[PDB]
């Protein structure tokens, strides 16, 4: 798991922590909440 893909997959993890509203790709790697 290291090419952003970022399109759902990241967002499970992470909306554990934050919300709905918690999803963010950058090429390096994947984020959420960061908007």
């Amino acid at each position: 798991l290291v090419k952003c893909r970022g399109t759902s997959d990241c967002g499970r993890p992470c909306q554990q922590q934050t919300g709905a509203p918690n999803s963010k790709c950058i090429n390096r790697m994947c984020k959420c909440y960061g908007a």
